[PDB]
């Protein structure tokens, strides 16, 4: 119960499964998302730019360049 070392993806205290899908809406709006919205972005979801990256390189890389 008083533990934080067990989690199961991450971390939940500023990242619910949720914030991290709203991420995708925003990054789906335009194809070019400058690092000055990836300020905003950790700002929209308290999170380390080091998650927000390592999230948006799956994001980059979904199904654009299948072989």
């Amino acid at each position: 119960m008083e533990t934080l070392v067990q989690a199961r993806k991450r971390k939940r205290t500023s990242i619910e499964n949720r914030v991290r899908w709203s991420l995708e809406t925003m990054f789906l709006k335009c194809p070019k998302p400058s690092l000055q919205q990836i300020t905003h972005i950790a700002n929209q979801l308290g999170l380390e730019k080091d998650v927000v990256r390592v999230w948006f390189c799956n994001r980059r890389q979904k199904g654009k360049r299948s072989s």
